[PDB]
């Protein structure tokens, strides 16, 4: 679809918990939509264009599934970005 496998081998429980907390399907892009987007923060161009991606997942998930822990991943991967700049 979009280039290749954006590293969808369940990196960090900080995504995964918040998906399995509801009803996520491995089979449905939704699983991967979070798993890969984590990396794509630290692998973003810059700071601003990193968290710009994460602020576009929490709203997509919580609309479909109403998760709670969705800010945990953000305040991890944003801070692991900021340490690099």
């Amino acid at each position: 679809g979009h280039s290749k496998m954006s590293d969808v081998k369940c990196t960090s429980v900080v995504l995964l918990s918040v998906l399995q907390q509801l009803r996520v399907e491995s089979s449905s892009k939704l699983w991967a939509q979070c798993v890969q987007l984590h990396n794509d923060i630290l692998l973003a161009k810059d700071t601003t264009e990193a968290f710009e991606k994460m602020v576009s997942l929490l709203s997509v998930l919580l609309s479909m599934q109403g998760a709670v822990d969705i800010n945990r991943l953000c305040e991890e991967m944003l801070d692991n970005r900021a340490t690099l700049q």
